[PDB]
């Protein structure tokens, strides 16, 4: 039973998905196809990120994850195919996913296929690495690829490949980790008693906002649960909120509860109504915190 | 083959949906699971009861409704998860899904899970139901719930143990029915000749638009198909056709038909065209008709 | 493990997809559902049937693609079942789809099922076919269908028992080629050197610009890849760049790349950047080429 | 003290209009600028002859109405300038307009000045026209006027002449009725008992909507006030209400009032609420009225 | 030298308010006439009243205010018009208006002429009144007033026929004052130290945020310049700032100031930037301030 | 008759103006206030300078131009009032207002009275000042100026003054020139034989494009009417037509003319349609012109 988790910027609106699952199916019989989603930003790797960072722990080893946005498409270079080390616990406590204890994931049990082009930064901070694969082979890329259609052809059809049980290590030459291209994470910085970091999105459907402000950060700050927090949106919108575990913390219905979001990192919300749609809060906007 | 019908205010945007998907797979490896629908109203309970309520006539016996919006996700709150009773003939003239006759389907054959927070009610009425049970057992949900994704701890996670074999009233204690939360269903007034209710939705990508004014609400009224109606929305638009089966009764593109939706309500639209969007016509407004 | 690839303008709002799918399992319990996408605009079989037209060569033979946007529902008419000739290579180039020299497909061994509207008007003309059916089969179409909801039960339903062994040519009586209805193709006419045409499609979520100019329309014209090309959309912007096989030949972000699509159509797009979404250019505009 | 009404396209965020005001002090130092409206929709001849043709009744004689939107400005063609016969009644019952009986307004007392494209065909029908003249004289416009800002220089500038009491015959040479440009009013026609119309406008800021059914339209299909109509718009919303004097007559707040607006014509709207807003009704839908 | 102070809600879009203008300089030769603003929310009496309350002390005595929304239009209601007492101080501090020390406005010297559906409930409050009369005489008013346009027919004519030095008694009988139509204005309840009110209005086009919290509230709880104050909108954007004069004492662009508008009220806004706009807030929206 | 000229960004939606035009009656009993606009962009120094540069040649002379949009309101800082020296022929060619040759306008004959904070820069530019004083008497400023209210305190009073016959040199202190505040003109760069210049307005309401390449810029580069230009608005969009008078000469209704506009600068539009509007063309963007 293999499967590859696929991600991408392809969108919900034409037979983009569907072709690269054609080819999925095509390659690999019995894979099942798990569409992550397909709507990120355009050519956002950051966006891209942190969509597929959090994934292994949920997902059954040997899991494949075909991750991309492709603005290089077309171009000389070439995917980069990595093994990650740890599945690594996850969330606003860090555990294991699952019932009961959750499921221990076993070390080098998931393979990340992406464009080499930063999409996995985080992926490869958090998780580690055993080994990373030069996306180049024949057997495993068209020889003919699309020029526009990378996802396609450098990410789907070679996922396919992996989950088909593909030796990883034969797609192409070993990397050096320099080769693996990273992008900078914008850094939360302790001024003052404070936490200058960033609204890094908006948690849709609902309009949470979420910031870069993790877990440790506040830990290390003092903050923790109960605590009396003031948060200041894009320099301007202030709010006050004990941090808690959750949204009916916050009480009557629209009041605001500041909590750590299920990533782990400090977020802010509104009781069972959207915080950002009426006020148009919005990914990139700054974000304060201090008690 | 056990599947796993997928309901819920996830969105389409991020890993959300995946993570549980993720979980599924690995709780049950054999299964598949089926999106309902991943982007209804956040928290709206309603809405989401009339995506879910409707489903099983459609399923194979032992589907798994993974049905959730959770705002009171992190709190002491459990799921309820029920079998249901019967499968129950639906549509415009009330018959069983499928080809031929249909297919009818055995009593007992479909377990919902849900927050005991209401998404059930109109499920049990149509329905009813033949066990109840809080979600509690530490075999079906973590030890350590993540506190905002109670969707994934209390829903996903269980419905794939419910998928994978595990029995029923092992999840935790019979629920009474008192205990199962109920919402008010808004209640269609025979005012005259005339139906007051309500625009209950918008038919999305059409725009056609859907009362809660069922059928048995109109064949008591007399209304039957052929009969000239005159349907008024918002208090302020009028409109008038015959009661129709389909679109195209209305002739020309553009038209007026009014109809039974396929889940046997009164409705209005425009044949081959959006009546909703042109005139921004929303899921809450009053609806009134007459003859 | 067979294949109903499922392409429909239901949405992805409400469960009218998951009833299909349902139905699917039900009948073909071993079913594989890929979604191919279901926002279409309603009711434009041209759009459809760009979604459709270049899946046979993606999947494993045998597939079976549900295809529908039907307008005309409740009516008398009847659905068409067609074995489709060619796989038909597809493409910038023209190419098989796949790894290495791609996967050449068997003629034969893709079945479309679709509303009797047009919808398969492209795939007919670029795959040819070798045999058509009514589906009016009271084995494979319900006895009472849903007056509304004839993608579910003259096409989901039917597909299914198509996947499942179901021998087409029982579906209903053979169709002779007048009875298929086609829509007319907007048509690519050499008025001089140029080559007018239209925006076909604004390719989402990018915003690139796709024209029904396709390859074999250039290639008699002269241009192929390095010719220098005046595109004008609208009418009145114009727009100047070489053909080149990517994006990134464009240069620096933002710059306009005229390019052929992965369908082999002429497209024009920025450079990791959307050329129709800041200036709101939309399909239906004049589009020309010239040496 | 004499006047100049100035009505053109020229909007409210630039200098534009007050370049006109200056020259106009600039040319007749005495004079009172009234503003009649600068934000008709660019070049829309019919719009503009609303919005000049039922002035000359309110202001005092001698009054010139500078009414102007000029596409065809710095071509070699010139305005027209019109003595009107009759300040003709207007209104919804047709009356002098002031207090007491109003005030009759001698024949031969108010000229318009506009450029000869069609703007001045409802003012020369429902008032007749003494006299007309090309503006051709350098004594009235400029030697070199300014190619784009003709509204300026072949209509501020002499209008303020003709107010300062410059003799109108010596503007330039006197036209033949078939040189003064017309546009065709589209017809109302009594197509049954029925009267088919259009929406000719949006009454802004209320909403209400104006149809260009006249009341001598109406009072040949018999209908007066307190006949119960049918008003249908866009050929779908029909609408029912008796034909009434005013707003308050439809009883509560946001009922629908069926009356004769204060240009004479068939309007329909909601009683201090917005008919037109909400459902984005719009000029140019169909409109029709019957017993 | 007459002056005619006009507001309506009448819009700039067609030549409504020129009709008005027409007949005021038709009734009254000599007369300026001052746009106040015509483009109040329709019928919004409240929002008409903030408009036209703080007018007096600007314009010279004798000044004549025609201020009219008329919902009642064409009904038996008759407009009221009173010589207001007081023209008083106004602003921030509370001062006459004017070059030096201010130009003190001798008391009895403005007239208000306005329907009598509480428009000038604010006037009435804060410049008391030594006479009131209802606008029925046939001399100052049409004999067959256009039904739908009262604003024309009980506002602007009278007014003119006022500004001609038409004695004010003998426009029809006294009103006593039950007669002259109140609204009732939102009250600022003292709760606790805080002091709770509203959102009175967005100062357009700056997006300044105005309360109904005025000065006299806020020197009642303590609070004058230099006081930190926390102000809360909508219940949940909070905002810290001391109170200060104006906007360039809030610092850098971009920052928020608390200050006193010019009419005297408790305002919250950006220093160089709009506050309102990019957060949507809007009127109605709650108030709350504490020190 | 005195004349004030006035421009703010007051806006038109609350009694600002008034207020201002009250004070203005009441200091200058004869006065013509002439509204130039006040809805420019609230703060834009520079927009608000394009509006109040070219109007004293329509003007007669002795008119008093209060420009205004005054950040600063409530500072120590005090405005500015010069005469200016020449009137400047300005326009597509440069010539007199008005009609025949014109009305030359004599030296030393108008005065500006403005925020000291480069509102009057392109003023001085272009038509140069002959003496410039602080405003800070106390005869035409107010001893308590409302902290927020300086356009009317600082501007819309003096200018009142001075309108008025008081001596300009009595205001205050003779400025030299460094206390002028200027702001800098964003320059046009001859790269090439290119021009680089920035759209530095839309026309509204038509939608026609205004670029900061003024004429003078071109007929240095050779381009004069008759020359086939390539203009490129944000980098992306090209754009060819010859230089021409006017829009008509565009040829069909939407045809791009590239012209002069009346103000003696390089635009682009389409002929009687909008060019701007369809393409969210903004003030703002890069402009690009090209033989
Ligand atoms: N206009 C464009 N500029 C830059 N990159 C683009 C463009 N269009 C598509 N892409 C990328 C992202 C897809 O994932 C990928 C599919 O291979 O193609
Ligand atoms: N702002 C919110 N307030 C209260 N509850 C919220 C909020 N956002 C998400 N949720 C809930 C509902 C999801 O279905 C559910 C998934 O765990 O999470
Ligand atoms: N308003 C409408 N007029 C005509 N046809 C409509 C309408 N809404 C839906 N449809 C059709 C097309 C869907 O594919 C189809 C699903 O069976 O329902
Ligand atoms: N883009 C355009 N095409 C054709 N005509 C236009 C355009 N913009 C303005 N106008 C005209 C009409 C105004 O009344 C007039 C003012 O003289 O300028
Ligand atoms: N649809 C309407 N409902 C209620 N009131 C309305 C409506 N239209 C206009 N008005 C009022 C307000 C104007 O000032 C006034 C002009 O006399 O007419
Ligand atoms: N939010 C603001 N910040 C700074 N200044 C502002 C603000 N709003 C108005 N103004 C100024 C500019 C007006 O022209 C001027 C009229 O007094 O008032
Ligand atoms: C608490 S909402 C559950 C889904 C959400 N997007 C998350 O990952 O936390
Ligand atoms: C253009 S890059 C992404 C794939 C694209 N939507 C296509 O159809 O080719
Ligand atoms: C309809 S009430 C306001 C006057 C309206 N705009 C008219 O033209 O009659
Ligand atoms: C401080 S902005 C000046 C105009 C504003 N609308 C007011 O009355 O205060
Ligand atoms: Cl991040
Ligand atoms: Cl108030």
């Amino acid at each position: 039973r293999p499967i590859i988790a696929f991600m991408s910027d392809l969108g919900t609106t034409d037979d983009s998905v569907a072709q690269c699952k054609g080819l999925m199916y095509s390659i690999c019989p019995d894979v099942t196809v798990v569409d992550v989603c397909h709507s990120m930003t355009p050519w956002d790797v950051e966006e891209g990120a942190r969509y597929i960072v959090d994934l292994p722990r949920f997902f059954p080893e040997g899991t494949v994850f075909a991750t991309t946005t492709y603005p290089a498409t077309g171009t000389t270079t070439r995917s980069v195919a990595v093994r990650i080390k740890q599945a690594a616990k996850g969330g606003a406590r860090g555990q294991w996913a699952g019932s009961g204890a959750g499921f221990e994931r076993a070390e080098g049990s998931y393979i990340y296929i992406a464009p080499n082009n930063g999409l996995l930064t985080t992926v490869l901070e958090e998780h580690g690495y055993l080994e990373a694969y030069e996306v180049t082979s024949p057997k495993v890329i068209p020889e003919q690829p699309e020029p526009t259609f990378y996802s396609r052809e450098m990410v789907a059809i070679p996922s396919a490949h992996l989950a088909a049980g593909f030796p990883l290590s034969e797609v192409g030459r070993p990397l050096e980790d320099h080769e693996i291209v990273r992008f900078n994470r914008p850094a939360v910085e302790q001024d003052g008693e404070a936490l200058v970091g960033v609204v890094s999105a908006i948690d849709h459907p609902f309009g949470n906002v979420w910031t870069n402000i993790h877990r440790t950060d506040l830990e290390k700050a003092g903050i923790g649960y109960g605590a009396r927090l003031r948060l200041t949106l894009d320099g301007v919108l202030p709010f006050e909120a004990p941090l808690t575990p959750t949204f009916a913390d916050a009480g009557e219905i629209g009041n605001i509860a500041i909590y750590l979001n299920s990533r782990g990192y400090l977020s802010i919300a509104r009781n069972a109504a959207s915080l950002a749609y009426p006020y148009h809060l919005k990914e990139g906007m700054s974000a304060r915190v201090e008690a």
